[PDB]
């Protein structure tokens, strides 16, 4: 049926559990939407330059800057709190039923993630969704962020497929383009303050949902059209 | 003395000037803070991918896609608006005074800019400063935007210049990474909600300084020193 490969954070767990510690350090909960673009700005910043430290690293030096900008106070509270809570997102609601349905339907499914690889339990394992997944991959080895190719090739290079059989899942455009690039499928969940980036030559997204369910409906859709 | 190789938006030409869209379309100037880096994340996926589209056309794209993450209508007014304000930043008053003194001890100065190459009068000609530089280099040659090693790579050879010759000077930490990771040196300028990125195995700049002049004191006194 296909190997279907989703990205963890915010796709399938819910970043806006972040929101309290933003709206108590800055005021503000909002700059969760300043800070997580810079994230990953910085995350490939660090890819194009041929540097590397773990997702974690950049997200707790990141946030340290993003609170220098707004002369906001950072204590080391502060940062053991970002920390718990970007490894303890809860999954959605509508996860789990997705889930069932494409595993039921046939497909395989797998993770990729930026952040590194954790000790158990995995926030995949403390969220209850672990168990739907064949394979947990993160880009910790390739020491490159996505959307850089050697991140999906050595994916497909693990799991023995082909880039045809694979389709990318996230509700960020950079990974679904990043996958695409190299020949993957993609598939866009448009999460809350997600929505795709029309323009030329970027390829637009094989199957987009509103939601998982709907994501699901499209990707199980076309396994018989 | 060496070459000063200025980023443009921003680092010279007050970013600041764009809130005004940003209050009217979104209700909130601060959403400047999430569309700005967004459009820098989005110029490194393209490049991270092997795309390559004019810096404009992402910027209106990305306004496109932050508007609809806000559920903010816009109009094709908008669109022309925003590139009307962003090809026409006004210089901070720091800057010819700044960039005066160091032609006054010997330096060489060149901008180079992710925007593509501009029809006359080019922003920093509407800004009065154009005349300072003898150079106005851009990414077009690369087809790939900061910090892919291949803008400084082809900026250094035009300038028929080694990277000990070379200094980039930025209000963004992302810049000054990229050209010091290809031997040149870094001078980081502090403008309004930029601060340095303080991670381990990154380099911090050679330079810092609170506004532009501050920052010129310590790049002729290097001179001396």
């Amino acid at each position: 049926s296909g190997i279907l490969v989703f990205d963890v954070n915010e796709t399938l767990l819910d970043l806006t559990s972040l929101s309290p510690l933003f709206e108590r350090v800055f005021g503000d909960a909002k700059v969760l939407r300043e800070w997580f673009p810079e994230l990953i700005l910085y995350s490939q910043t660090l890819t194009l330059t041929g540097l590397y430290r773990p997702f974690g690293e950049i997200a707790a030096a990141v946030f340290e800057m993003v609170a220098a900008n707004h002369q906001a106070k950072v204590t080391p509270d502060d940062i053991a709190e970002l920390k718990t809570r970007l490894t303890s997102m809860p999954a959605y609601p509508d996860v789990a039923p997705a889930l069932t349905r494409l595993q039921d339907a046939g497909f395989r499914l797998v993770t990729l993630t930026n952040s590194a690889p954790s000790p158990a339990p995995s926030p995949l394992e403390k969220a209850g969704i672990a168990s739907f997944f064949e394979a947990h991959l993160t880009v910790h080895s390739s020491q490159r962020f996505k959307p850089h190719p050697s991140v999906y090739d050595s994916t497909a290079e693990t799991l023995g497929a082909k880039p045809e059989e694979l389709c990318m899942i996230a509700c960020h455009i950079w990974d679904t383009i990043g996958a695409q690039a190299r020949g993957w499928r993609g598939g866009f969940v448009a999460r809350p303050h997600n929505t795709p980036l029309t323009l030329a030559e970027v390829p637009q997204p094989d199957f987009i949902g509103r939601d998982m369910g709907e994501l699901a409906d499209q990707l199980i859709a076309s396994l018989t059209a």
